């Protein structure tokens, strides 16, 4: 479903100048709705106070007009990170190998502190995979083909996922169940989690009272090791007075599962991730400004993180059921046809499943091929297990956004869905032609050869998003539909509006302040 709205900005309008009638109308329709359902007599009386009040609040809300609330990007910062400019592959590509390093370093002491207790739950398998990578050689060895180790890494990784999932689902129903219904073990688990959320509410509220008077930023910025303690819904092993929560995104990588899978088969799984705080939690805490948020709201946000972790699980199952068997078949067929020993996995077997880098399930950033930083667009791609993607492009000069669902992707390791959908190509073709035909407040455009008819985006790399793909698509919707979001999010130097658009896409952004309901 293509959509080509245009962005709002504060200097607009200016100015209709009626300026009332909102009072005259809200009374006129309110009187007619009473004329339909059995007269005005009941309200004359107590309801007229409600009307007069809502009209009053509505009117003074109208008095402010344009008007700039302060709005945050729901991602706690925390540690040295910024949000990369989505238009300098340098900056953002650094930021990826940087997160892989801080991560490998910090997971490592999850493996240190919890090794034996982890060998209890998932046990014997994980440590074998971690040894297969960085453990010293040369014993016991022999037991033992690489393809078995690849399978061991996957199945064990899936063992972690169904554990994290089953645990989240148990905590969410516990949050729902409400006191008399809750078992003892569940009251305890809800009480713990509720307390962690109180630490967080306290943090966010202190961070937010200290924010400037019209600010855009990230809501809060605590060091990752501390926020993990104050926020992880479901630690997977009981934290015996060490630090390092065994988050299980931690065990995923404490043991190098993802990394060994990727180093054996060619398959990249870096895109299986979860937000470090669920954005909807930061959102709930934000709109219960100081008034203990109910168990149900908590369970909603827990379920909401759970759907992202269920997405990872489904991707994993797509790799295990649809692609490992294909990988085996290709491997021993490689041995058959020109072996190529099949003790080791030879690289031409890995390359047999190698999708083009532009279609990894991340956010890909393209840019117009001429000269502005005005035009650019994201192609966001989603998990292979369900491989729909979309197109979200901006021309910040003739302020307009252009959103569009794209089609299936027939590459080597997508699922087969039905073609939707335009190509990525049809989409940016029309988008860039629109950006060019709309330009008449600059000369010498395009300046491209043969005077247009015509042009193609310059591709610029990509970044991972941590929320679920449908949460991402919901953020892109909310960028093209919400006028107030666009006004706030589109503000500083052009380079900052770019950073902020990527922010509100990648984490989501919520504007602050209050609202009141209408009777009729």
């Amino acid at each position: 479903g293509k959509v080509i709205r245009s962005l709002n900005r504060f200097g607009k309008k200016v100015g209709n100048a009626l300026t009332s009638n909102t009072a005259k109308k809200i009374y006129s329709t309110i009187g007619k709705a009473a004329e339909r359902f059995a007269e005005s007599e009941i309200g004359s009386a107590a309801i007229d106070g409600l009307v007069q009040g809502s009209v009053h609040s509505i009117i003074t809300g109208e008095s402010y007009g344009e008007s700039v609330k302060q709005a945050v990007l729901l991602n706690v910062l925390g540690s040295g990170e910024e949000i990369p400019d989505p238009l300098s592959p340098g900056e953002r590509g650094i930021q990826a190998k940087l997160k892989e390093l801080e991560d490998e370093q910090r997971n490592e002491l999850v493996r240190l502190k919890y090794n034996d207790k982890i060998k209890e739950k998932f046990g014997k398998e994980l440590e074998e995979v971690y040894n297969f990578m960085n453990g010293e050689a040369n014993a016991e060895i022999e037991d033992e083909k690489q393809f078995d180790i690849l399978n061991k890494a996957v199945t064990s990784y899936n063992k972690i996922l169904t554990e994290e999932d089953l645990q989240m689902r148990r905590l969410a129903t516990a949050l729902q169940k409400e006191i008399g219904e809750r078992t003892h073990a569940e009251t305890v688990m809800v009480k713990e989690y509720r307390d962690k959320i109180d630490a967080l509410k306290n943090a966010i509220e202190v961070e937010r009272d200290g924010m400037q008077e019209e600010a855009i930023q990230e809501i809060a910025g605590m060091t990752a090791d501390v926020l993990e303690a104050a926020s992880e819904e479901v630690p997977l092993i009981g934290a015996g007075m060490a630090t390092a929560v065994a988050t299980g995104r931690a065990i995923e990588g404490a043991y190098k599962l993802k990394k060994v899978i990727n180093a054996l088969s060619g398959i990249d799984l870096t895109h299986l991730r979860t937000p470090k705080i669920e954005p909807s939690v930061v959102s709930t805490i934000l709109e219960y400004r100081a008034k203990e948020i109910p168990d149900n709201a908590l369970a909603v946000s827990v379920l909401s993180k759970n759907r992202a972790i269920q997405e990872n699980h489904k991707e994993l199952m797509h790799i295990k059921n649809e692609i490992l068997p294909r990988f085996k078949k290709a491997m021993d067929e490689e041995k058959e046809i020109c072996g190529i020993e099949d003790k080791v996995i030879h690289p031409k077997v890995m390359m047999k499943f190698k999708i083009p880098r532009a279609q990894q399930p991340q956010i890909h950033v393209y840019s117009a091929p001429w000269d502005s930083d005005d035009v650019f667009f994201f192609h966001c791609i989603s998990h292979h297990h369900a491989n729909e993607s979309f197109f979200l492009g901006f021309d910040l000069s003739i302020d307009l956004v252009h959103y569009e669902d794209l089609t299936a992707h027939w590459h080597a390791l997508g699922a087969a869905q039905t073609a939707a959908g335009r190509t990525l190509t049809e989409a940016y073709r029309e988008f860039l032609n629109l950006a060019i035909s709309n330009a008449f407040g600059t000369q010498m455009h395009t300046r491209r050869l043969v005077r247009s008819k015509t042009v193609h985006p310059i591709y610029l790399g990509s970044l991972h998003y941590d929320i679920s793909f449908s949460d991402l698509r919901g953020n892109a919707q909310r960028i093209v539909y919400d006028d107030e979001l666009q006004m706030h999010i589109l503000r500083g130097p052009i380079h900052f509006q770019r950073r902020a658009i990527l922010g509100a896409l990648k984490f989501g952004c919520k504007v602050l302040g209050d609202r009141l309901d209408v009777p009729l």
